[PDB]
């Protein structure tokens, strides 16, 4: 409780126009450089997704905040898709990307990435057009909760498969509570259903504008072993290692994972 009162104190000041910049934009957002983390993120959930493994009817994006690259190729899978996050304002930044409002984000250079990526010919207009249908709803949600959702909420339940990027390490104080909260997601998903978890490596704080964060600096074993403790089996594993051009003054990230779990 004092830990997380904490954090969700610190989060109130989190600017997403800050976020998106100081991530989403170059250099970090440059995606013409095939040895970038953009090209890399967006190749291992293309390829994952590729596989044909990964399929169902609907998918809950766990801690979305306010972007949507992490659903791209994800979203031709799964008719019925949920977004989610702890704050208002970042839920409304998605809504105006996904109601195509004034002063949405610009996404269209990773649609357009993904697109391809992917190779199946896909003009990146049809590839937004059909992540805003499938994205039914954008929820409010606290991995802290043992049920993240809450009591009745819109989302279907249980999901075929889950998806969540710089969430949990992120809004968790210590390796214990970070473990705590995949637990609790982990309850959203369907048995034999995917995770498709994704995260900062060692990494310890990051800023948002005037919002300064805590995050629990995890390494690839300490998530590897923290899946397997939450009753799953680890298809994939993969690090980036940030290279020192990535390496602003935005945060002290040193890597990033991708962790595609099925829970048995
Ligand atoms: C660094 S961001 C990751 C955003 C996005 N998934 C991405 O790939 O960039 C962390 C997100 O977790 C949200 N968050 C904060 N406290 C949370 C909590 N207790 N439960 C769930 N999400 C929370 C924040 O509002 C923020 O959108
Ligand atoms: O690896 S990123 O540079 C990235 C993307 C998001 C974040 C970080 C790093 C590190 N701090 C996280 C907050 F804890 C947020 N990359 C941004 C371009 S698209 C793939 C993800």
């Amino acid at each position: 409780a004092p830990g997380q009162a904490a954090v969700a104190s610190a989060y109130q000041r989190f600017e997403p126009r800050a976020y998106l910049r100081n991530n989403y934009a170059p250099p970090r957002g440059d995606l013409c450089n095939p040895n970038g983390v953009g090209p890399w993120k967006l190749r291992c959930l293309a390829q994952t997704f590729a596989t044909g493994e990964v399929s169902g009817r609907t998918l809950i994006d766990i801690g979305s905040g306010p972007t949507v690259y992490q659903l791209l190729s994800a979203c031709s899978h799964f008719e019925d898709i949920t977004m989610t996050d702890f704050l208002e304002v970042n839920r409304q930044e998605l809504g105006r990307w996904l109601q195509e409002e004034p002063g949405a984000f610009n996404w269209s250079m990773y649609s357009q990435h993904a697109c391809l990526i992917e190779g199946k010919g896909e003009c990146w207009q049809d590839k937004e057009r059909q992540l805003r249908a499938r994205v039914k709803r954008v929820l409010p949600i606290d991995v802290h909760q043992p049920q993240p959702l809450g009591a009745g909420s819109p989302a279907p339940l249980p999901a075929d498969a889950l998806v969540s990027a710089f969430c949990l390490e992120a809004v968790s104080p210590d390796l214990a509570s970070f473990q705590r909260a995949l637990d609790h997601i982990t309850t959203l998903l369907r048995p034999g259903g995917h995770l498709l978890l994704i995260g900062a490596l060692e990494e310890s704080w990051y800023l948002a504008g005037e919002a300064r964060l805590t995050v629990v600096p995890v390494s690839e074993e300490e998530v590897r072993e923290a899946l397997v403790r939450s009753g799953y089996k680890v298809r994939d594993l993969r690090t980036y290692i940030m290279p020192a051009h990535l390496q602003t003054g935005v945060d002290d990230v040193k890597g990033v994972f991708f962790a595609w779990a099925q829970k048995v």
